[PDB]
């Protein structure tokens, strides 16, 4: 019923060559639309903090409830938050916007990926709204 | 006489596979009866922030107070909380309830170990004790 | 006109063996008084915190201004901090007091340089003032 969607750092300066032209405002509006016509509410929460981002995750973990991560920077450096995350009874997304594997060598190494359940990559923001869709047929 | 007892992300959700069912706040209790019995003050702090952490590191090199550090991921990634370790001028000690050695590749590097007095892991929640008396006798 | 100085962690501590006595008061008071000879307006600012440390980026992005950085362990740590800069429109020196190439070898590493549109290493606080005086000559 509930899904998290959290955003890490610099996500909230969506909005345009390699992420698009949505808003962090408007890819809320985008979630919570999708969720409701999949008889899902979305929390969606956004955070420059690794601190608070561990914080949300450790909500989720107590509370049982599906994460879909977008870690942003985060991803590829933080082990802090894949532990964290490799708490997490119920499934965990990694959604990246863009397509990492097409881009600097760096990003194509993730500490979520090998505890996450699955992960999408390069389809935009439409990524959000396809792991919704995941979640509510599971 | 003083020690600081530094623990780094994700150590406030001790309590049990990996990391054993003894809570932060038991760990705490422990670890200042111990330090009572051995003549010493334990002064146990723990935060999900590398700001903070830094802050309380920052302290002791100004108190010239000894250290054990337990960093939680940022053992593995934290180039910062290594430098603010270098400036300790009173002994650190690198405590690890997992034997990280015995985990992921990427647990068995550490930007601490190389400047810290010494490391023990994979002892439990009974390393933070053997820290304390290593430093009694010392 | 304005050029923003932004320092990360640890940068606060300053003041003698790797990093020169030079407090972190005096260098601001250093580089406003060179920023005025030049007929430039300096804002420096540090922070042990990336959250802070990407919120005074993302705001120079907004503005057009340059950037002069020393992000001190995260410039080899932060993917965060290398995409908030990677927005800047303005030129971003990359300044580090030491010779980060006669150190550890992770330190010869930084994910900021390939954005940057120069680095100057080793000399010391006057790196800060010799980044001042390019920005003042472009
Ligand atoms: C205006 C602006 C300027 C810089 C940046 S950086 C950013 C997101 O950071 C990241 C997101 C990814 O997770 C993704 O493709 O969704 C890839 C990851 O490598 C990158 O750090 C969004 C964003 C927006
Ligand atoms: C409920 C719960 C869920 C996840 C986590 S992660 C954690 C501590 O993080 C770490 C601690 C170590 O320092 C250690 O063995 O003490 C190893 C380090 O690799 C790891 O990130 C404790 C903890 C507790
Ligand atoms: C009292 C004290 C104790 C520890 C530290 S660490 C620090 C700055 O950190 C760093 C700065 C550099 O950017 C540089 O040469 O300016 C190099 C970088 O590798 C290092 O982490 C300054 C400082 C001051
Ligand atoms: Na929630
Ligand atoms: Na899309
Ligand atoms: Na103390
Ligand atoms: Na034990
Ligand atoms: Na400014
Ligand atoms: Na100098």
């Amino acid at each position: 019923l509930i899904v998290n969607v959290i955003n890490g750092p610099n996500l909230g300066r969506l909005g345009p060559a390699v992420y698009g032209g949505t808003t962090h405002d408007e890819l809320v509006a985008l979630i919570e639309r999708e969720a409701a016509e999949l008889g899902l509410k979305a929390v969606v929460r956004q955070s420059d903090s690794e601190a608070q981002l561990l914080d949300w995750i450790h909500q989720a973990a107590d509370a049982a409830e599906p994460v879909i991560l977008n870690a942003g920077g985060l991803t590829h450096t933080s082990v802090a938050l894949r532990d964290a995350c490799a708490e997490l009874s119920a499934p965990l997304i990694e959604v990246h916007i863009s397509n990492v594997h097409a881009r600097e060598e760096f990003r194509r190494h993730s500490y979520l990926s090998p505890i996450a359940t699955g992960v999408i990559v390069g389809l935009g923001i439409q990524g959000y709204l396809l792991a919704l869709r995941y979640l509510a047929e599971h």
